[PDB]
């Protein structure tokens, strides 16, 4: 449907940013009242801020660390509002205090509502998959 | 607002229900359609699968695990939809493969929506907040 198109395009958009580290690219597809919470529970409030703060990271940690999508499973959860769960695979790379973190899967939610007939994102969250837990998932004994 | 108080009472029932060990209380406060992504990444499509999630982790490695608010960030996002930022203090406890998980601050991501008067979770996203990466939040900066 409109709102699963709409998200899937939204997300390419902003995995183009993110790999040509072009953050300028990112306020187009966020609206003002967005918000953010990444993978080490950083909280940023308003568009400025997840602008301020991807290009902060893009200059430093960042710089050469791609990100590419393995599935993106998106839904309209009620008209004009669009949910996708997405993985992805993160190059490693070094935090700012030297520790190394790994090549690993990411699961982001992203959600994108729509506006005067315009769909951009009002929230993302993140947070790394860890490998060692994913056998212990409940839900695996289901059925 | 009217999606700010209706989120504050689901979020409220839900915290009640972990630190009571009531799990048979969440299918009342998600929508069947409802998903989740929890701290180490894991997704579940669906209510029955959030549910039997939540269940087996209470009667396991969560049992003893109290999870208290300290803060919640809740807005409205589109008519009939609200969001909200929750920080918790979640306790200690073991994963089920062994490892020691310190007491830390969670960031979590709740999304309500309305239907025919009623709301309920549509979902939820968890991600534990590192105390020592903070210090490098860009928006200190700012």
């Amino acid at each position: 449907g409109e709102g699963t198109d709409a998200i899937q395009a939204l997300i390419q958009a902003y995995f183009t940013a993110w790999n040509t580290n072009a953050p300028e690219r990112f306020a187009e597809i966020f609206w003002p009242d967005g918000s953010w919470v990444n993978v080490v529970g950083m909280h940023w409030r308003g568009r400025d801020q997840i602008v301020f703060a991807h290009t902060a990271f893009l200059k430093t940690i960042f710089k050469d660390c791609k990100q590419e999508l393995v599935t993106i499973e998106a839904r309209t959860i009620a008209p004009g509002s669009a949910l996708a769960v997405v993985t992805l695979i993160q190059d490693a790379y070094v935090t700012p205090d030297g520790r190394q973190m790994p090549r690993a899967h990411d699961r982001l939610t992203l959600l994108a509502v729509e506006r005067e007939g315009v769909w951009r994102f009002i929230h993302g969250h993140n947070t790394i998959v860890n490998p060692d837990a994913a056998n212990n998932d409940p839900v695996l004994r289901m059925k």
